[PDB]
């Protein structure tokens, strides 16, 4: 169990442009293409990301390559963020995966705003952090995925994914 397997479970794999839970054009293992309603705009982003004319379709190798880039970008965004880095550095490796998962789904800026949850996590008040994390649009809109991530923060185990 590692961040790649965890996010692969949470995001699935689709080789043609699809819409995420918010209605936004996406491809692969949860790679957001654009928030624009234009499918042509999404296709342009895809071609730029892959480096060829894709027609809205990629290979599994390409999906996995984008996925590695996206996971790394989430980690780098954490490490460059003055609010997120101290919390991340305080966590064990399993809980660090839960943190990356949140940043992958919502972005550095959104997670950096989870100020009270982050403090509880840094204080290792796991049950209180889990309660606080669920008081969110995130939990209400994607409750099964948020429950898995929250259980990972609460327990420091992979139990929710097993
Ligand atoms: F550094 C961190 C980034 C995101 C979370 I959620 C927790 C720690």
């Amino acid at each position: 169990m590692n961040i790649f397997e965890m996010l692969r479970i949470d995001e699935g794999l689709r080789l043609k442009i699809y819409k995420d839970t918010e209605g936004y054009y996406t491809i692969g293992i949860g790679h957001l293409l654009t928030k624009s309603p234009s499918l042509n705009a999404a296709k342009s982003e895809l071609d730029k990301a892959i480096g060829r004319n894709c027609n809205g379709v990629i290979t599994k190798d390409e999906a996995e390559k984008l996925f590695n880039q996206d996971v790394d970008a989430a980690v780098r965004g954490i490490l460059r963020n003055a609010k997120l880095k101290p919390v991340y550095d305080s966590l064990d490796a399993v809980r660090r995966c839960a943190a990356i998962n949140m940043v992958f789904q919502m972005g550095e800026t959104g997670v950096a705003g989870f100020t009270n949850s982050l403090r509880m996590l840094q204080q290792k008040r796991w049950d209180e952090a889990a309660v606080n994390l669920a008081k969110s649009r995130w939990y209400n809109q994607t409750p099964n995925r948020a429950k898995r991530v929250i259980t990972t923060f609460r327990t420091g185990t992979w139990d929710a994914y097993k």
